[PDB]
């Protein structure tokens, strides 16, 4: 069963009203539905998706003639006019380890419906172009379930003499079923409010455990900031007088935008400085923003079909990036976003699971909540912004909502809103939705007479879904530096300026930058203006000039990245030839300048001292030995560590001083700590024995989690027993904080020590570990699967381990297992010995009777 976009057809039925009734007992919950059904194609069978235990079905109040087959219920005898259907199902939420539909967590009940979880609750037309008005009644024992929530407005409630109580929630906004939510439990509430720009108070309520309530404050402030920002930046106002957020410790993903009732992984809502890093705080801000921004880009306007997922996710990711960027540190955060795309999305586009931003087919939709749909999706939205400007982009946004408020629509409709609102043709732009793979740009430059002549070619490789790739519309933002690193002006399309966006639309084009009276070096793809690989012949000296003087953060950072990549390549050569390592003279000169530069933003400086990951380094290679790339990258880090050791200590000292004991989260304090932690990593690489000095003063330095995590990270690969002691003391200290225990398990799984696999196997039996908790499984096993020297061990032990855990986890949580199995995506690019072992691992997974569609789809893409 493959699903194809080309086969889309409007539904035979609409559902105008969805009246639900939840009767929560022990152990079962009984759900009653009443659907008000409107025929679209009169006389067709009514087909309802569903997998819950079915107790009864009525049509117009009478027992229905129907047939149950697989996960579908079909009623052939349908009235020709408006009618009702009533379905009664039974659920055992404590047995639901998939964490989709209605499930138990921490003695409480939660839902996760996106994409296709609602059908695990009742029988429904569970597809997002079917939008209905929901009213939800919930009945439960009061002392056990004092908090009973669903979407919208609480319009009634009461008590019974047997100790049960009930509530009724009316959500007046038509919605697809994936936006339904319910929570029932004993939770503590944190209350606040926001007043909208039209003067309406919005009650804000965050629900958490009693013990967790003191950590929810930053999330609350972030929501209020996100509400204000959507008004000032996008002109978007909230549309209910209540906004609820619920934290849950067992959750497959990060968070969920259910209308008026967001549900969040604890990880993206709970923090204090004692237990959360600065990066965790930034994450809460981003994801609280994200889910709130969905209220318009996702909820008010939703998705016609799941192939259009990027319509809401690319756009909402763009929105959360712009929110965070407007809050603080825009340039640094932009680089962080680019770095994540290239480290994680580029390998997806190069690999067996590559897909377009708008896929043309899928087997299991849960497999398509991807780096491509999200992060490349956001880069595609951002290119509208680059082409149109902020004002034009907002014209498009405005027309999009005018046209499509209350509708379930497509990527094509967003593009058309952008095109029409600005009176321009964006037909070619559509290929960013339909063509997979990373475009590669080859560029060359010459100054002939007084014209700088920039020639650019584009190619887009075949991907498993599609061989033909046509030229795309690719904005390339550029500038020129003279020998003094000064900006040079040029003429383009009758305008004298220091910067231009060159729009590449053909397979090959030459751009004429006229009126250039001195030798120049071009600055290319400024701000990472398109999601592409660009090759330009820069000398090392050219890269130093860019790094030292360019006015664009990305191009400066990319110049450093390139020097690092060249240094690693040189290391690969010498290690292969069995000779002494290179000197890296120009690189060291550059880093020396970076370290000593007092004008550089500290978080930017930290980025300039970050070396590309192994995956970046082996991008484009065949017959990969991951350990050789790891060895080469490690050698470079060893050299930087030992070579600059006195400056690492000096810089560390400055960062400590300038932090000024301001241990709470702020972007300013955080940038000092970020730099501090880079220094710590290098200091402990150069001098492993320094760990005992660190351990003696650990209490003194452990002033927040950013420091404890920074320290434990720096020592994590240390072969001293003290590494093991410090980690054990960390687990003891924070044993009662599940999000901190996640950090412990990540350190266990990610260690470059020789004994990591046996330590990981011991950690599986830790009293605070649970394989059935996705945060825990991800932290320990996910980290191990990304641990290059251990996952890719020559003896195949890493492959056998991860395949064992994919097999085990798939039995109860196919989503976690299918994410994990993608650790094998590099299969066909490996050298023959590891490739053989990875194939054996995948065939063994494939051999499992009852293997999920989730994992099966991925294994097929790799093997077949
Ligand atoms: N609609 C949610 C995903 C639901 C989902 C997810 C996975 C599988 N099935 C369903 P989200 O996109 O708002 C949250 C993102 C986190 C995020 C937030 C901000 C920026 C990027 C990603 C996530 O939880 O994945
Ligand atoms: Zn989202």
């Amino acid at each position: 069963t493959v699903h194809y976009l080309k086969d889309y057809q409007t539904p035979a039925y609409h559902i105008l009203k969805t009246d639900l009734h939840f009767d929560i007992n022990e152990p079962q919950t009984v759900v009653k539905s009443r659907l008000t059904v409107e025929p679209q194609r009169v006389g067709e069978p009514l087909v309802l998706d569903g997998s819950a235990k079915l107790l009864s079905v009525k049509i117009n109040g009478a027992a229905a003639d129907y047939v149950l087959e697989g996960e579908t219920l079909t009623i052939a005898g349908v009235p020709s006019e408006r009618f009702t259907v009533e379905v009664e199902t039974e659920i055992l939420p404590a047995e639901n380890k998939s964490l989709m539909g209605l499930y138990a967590s921490g003695g409480n009940l939660f839902t996760q419906c996106e994409p296709e979880g609602f059908r695990k609750i009742t029988f429904y037309i569970d597809r997002p172009d079917v939008m209905s008005k929901f009213t939800t009644t919930i009945v439960a024992d009061k002392k056990r379930y004092p908090v009973l929530l669903s979407n919208g407005n609480k319009i009634d409630g009461g008590e019974f003499s047997d100790g049960r109580h009930w509530v009724k929630w009316e959500d007046p906004f038509s919605k697809p079923s994936y936006l339904f939510a319910l929570v029932a439990g004993d939770l503590a509430v944190t209350e606040d409010y926001f007043t909208t720009m039209s003067g309406r108070n919005v009650k804000i309520e965050f629900y958490t455990t009693e013990a967790d309530k003191p950590k929810v404050g930053f999330a609350v402030e972030s929501l209020k900031n996100a509400m204000k920002w959507d008004e000032t930046r996008f002109g978007l106002e909230y549309d209910l007088d209540i906004f609820m957020v619920v934290a849950v410790g067992d959750f497959n993903m990060g968070a969920m935008e259910n209308k008026g009732l967001n549900i969040f992984n604890t990880k993206f809502v709970l923090a204090d400085s004692r237990t959360a890093t600065d990066t965790d705080f930034e994450g809460i801000e981003s994801v609280v923003g994200h889910e709130y921004f969905h209220n318009w880009t996702g909820n008010r306007v939703t998705c016609r079909d799941w192939f259009q997922l990027s319509l809401k996710e690319g756009l909402t990711v763009f929105r959360d990036q712009e929110f965070s960027g407007d809050r603080a540190s825009r340039a640094v955060r932009r680089i962080e976003n680019i770095r994540l795309l290239r480290q994680h999305q580029f390998p997806e586009d190069a690999g067996p699971t590559a897909h377009p931003v708008r896929p043309a087919s899928y087997e299991e939709m849960n497999n398509f909540y991807t780096m491509t749909v999200y992060e490349k999706g956001a880069e595609v939205v951002r290119m509208y912004h680059t082409l149109l400007g902020e004002e034009g982009f907002q014209k498009g946004m405005k027309l999009y909502f005018q046209r499509h408020d209350g509708q379930a629509v497509t990527c094509d409709d967003f593009r058309a809103a952008m095109a029409d609102a600005n009176g321009i043709n964006l037909d070619q732009f559509a290929l960013w939705y339909s063509q997979a793979g990373t475009p590669v740009l080859e560029a060359e430059g010459r100054l002939k007479n007084n014209i700088f002549e920039l020639t650019v070619k584009q190619t887009v490789p075949p991907t498993p879904d599609m061989t033909d790739k046509q030229p795309m519309m690719i904005p390339v933002k550029v500038g020129l530096l003279n020998r003094n690193g000064e900006a040079v002006a040029f003429d383009y399309q009758g305008k004298r300026a220091t910067e231009a966006v060159l729009l590449l639309t053909e397979a090959e084009q030459t751009f004429l930058l006229e009126g250039v009276t001195e030798a120049v070096v071009p600055s290319l793809l400024r701000g990472f203006s398109a999601p592409v690989h660009l090759n330009y012949p820069y000398s090392d000296d050219d890269l130093l000039l860019l790094l030292a003087h360019d006015s664009d953060a990305f191009t400066r950072w990319e110049a450093a990245q390139t020097l690092y990549r060249r240094a690693v390549a040189a290391n690969l050569a010498t290690l292969s030839d069995g000779v002494e390592l290179p000197k890296h003279e120009k690189l060291l000169a550059a880093v020396e300048k970076v370290i000593s530069d007092d004008l550089l933003d500290n978080a930017f400086k930290a980025l300039l001292l970050g070396v590309p990951s192994e995956a970046e380094l082996w991008d484009g290679a065949e017959n990969i030995d991951p350990l050789r790339y790891h060895q080469a990258r490690e050698a470079l880090l060893d050299t930087l560590a030992v070579h600059f050791l006195p400056k690492w200590h000096e810089l560390n000292r400055q960062a400590a001083k300038q932090e000024n004991q301001s241990y709470e989260y702020s972007p300013e304090a955080a940038g000092w700590r970020t730099l501090r932690n880079v220094c710590r990593a290098f200091v402990l690489r150069a001098d492993p024995a320094h760990i005992e000095t660190v351990a003696e003063k650990y209490g003194e330095m452990a002033q927040n989690m950013t420091h404890e995590w920074g320290i434990l990270s720096a020592v994590n690969g240390n072969e001293s027993d003290t590494r093991n002691r410090l980690l054990a003391q960390f687990a003891d200290k924070f044993s009662d904080d599940a999000l901190v225990m996640d950090k412990y398990f990540a350190l266990v799984g990610s260690s470059r020590r020789s004994d990591t696999l046996q330590q990981v196997r011991t950690a599986l039996q830790h009293p605070k570990f649970s394989l059935e908790n996705p945060n825990k499984a991800r932290s320990l096993i996910g980290s191990f699967s990304r641990n290059v020297p251990h996952f890719h061990a020559e003896d195949g032990s890493g492959y056998r381990f991860i395949a064992d855990k994919v097999i085990e986890i798939d039995r109860f949580n196919p989503q976690v297992a299918a994410r994990l199995v993608q650790a094998f995506n590099l299969c066909n690019k490996l050298e023959p010995h590891r490739k053989n072992l990875v194939k054996q691992a995948l065939q063994r997974i494939r051999a499992q009777e009852g293997l999920s569609k989730d994992v099966g789809e991925i294994v097929g893409k790799i093997l077949d």
